[PDB]
């Protein structure tokens, strides 16, 4: 299921509870960026998803400010859980920092996540 | 946080009711205007609590999962973007909605777009 | 193509000067108002040269790599997007920049954005 | 070299030249979607990168339209070049199809494609 502990291509860390109606809660730890030690996230998740064959679709967020760091910035990540011998989520993520308004062109930064429960 | 904290239309007359609480926690629900959607759904979110006071949005995010007691879009947007604040508040955002597909579809399977809100009362 | 061929400044006040052949090719030069560029850069592009007639925009999108003869930033910006004709024509737009970086660094190799044209003449 | 014939993880083909000066010139034959036989693409890329180490920077265009078909539809992806043992290019794409301004909001795909040259 989606709930555990979960681990993407740069090592970070993405532990969660799924809620049986739809929410996701948990704490995420990032290997890279201006980061130290967990933070607080939450999200959403398809509570009863297709039986086609489909994965379950669900998005969550980071703020990166904890008692350690504020980054000034904010991730969200939106996918799909896909089940099987090997789960995965595959994700593309936004990370918007604040920024003037003259700067916001460049306040957001894109990518793509891709977690399992293998630990590095 | 009282400055998010309220009610929000975008360009598309969607609905965002949103409360900023003291850790940085954003709940509320969402009203789409467009898509496979009806009636309010859940939202929940995250917001820098401590911004930047040298003239910097306030960093946040928040996730729809589009099931509610009426219907079931098998689908989950996520936005990110900035608060900006001041007599003509704006939330200025970037967002992925993500559909249920199967594998041979995932390539197909995210939209992006773009949304500002603007606050009202 | 004479729809799109033209003179065309964004929101930024970025500069796009475009020739849209009946091959579907598109080329010019792009002149951005912010970031690490100066002067004008080579695009190349293409576009639906037999797009629909049902009242659907022209998709299009284009590329400049920001190296020209006075700098370099080692990055490029990809503009996918479509063109809304008639009088007050527009080029609507989603935009990816990504910059040359180390590996440990691609993970913040490419900022997202979204650019709005309008027609001059 | 950027110059060569390249495959991503759907099982398309990339064949592309990359001029001295910076141009990108080629064809792309998608494995999936609206999409037969090859369609013409042009780019541009940093034709002098860094020397410390970074990937080349690039970017490409295809319109959906050949003489079978058109799907009234462009992509873009934006990457880089990462040489070396097993070359690679790295890329986030966006795919807009050409809608009515009130549909304009489900108007464009995001994705993300892993090219190297060794053949399926
Ligand atoms: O530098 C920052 O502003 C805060 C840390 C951001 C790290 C990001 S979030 C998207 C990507 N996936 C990760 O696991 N880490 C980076
Ligand atoms: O069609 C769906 O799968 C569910 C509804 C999605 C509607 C989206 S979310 C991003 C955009 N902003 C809105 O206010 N509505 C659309
Ligand atoms: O800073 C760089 O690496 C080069 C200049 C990038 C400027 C960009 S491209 C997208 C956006 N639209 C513009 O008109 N300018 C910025
Ligand atoms: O369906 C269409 O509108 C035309 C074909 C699109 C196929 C896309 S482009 C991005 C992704 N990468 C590929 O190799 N194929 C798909």
């Amino acid at each position: 299921g989606i709930t555990g502990t979960w681990y993407n291509q740069l090592g970070s860390t993405f532990i969660v509870t799924a809620g049986a109606d739809g929410a996701l809660t948990g704490t995420y730890e990032s290997a890279v960026g201006n980061a130290e030690s967990r933070y607080v996230l939450t999200g959403r998740y398809d509570s009863a998803p297709a039986t086609d064959g489909s994965g379950t679709a669900l998005g969550w967020t980071v703020a990166w400010k904890n008692n350690y760091r504020n980054a000034h910035s904010a991730t969200t990540w939106s996918g799909q859980y896909v089940g099987g011998a090997e789960a995965r989520i595959n994700t593309q993520w936004l990370l918007t920092s604040g920024t003037t308004e003259a700067n916001a062109w460049k306040s957001t930064l894109v990518g793509h996540d891709t977690f399992t429960k293998v630990k590095p």
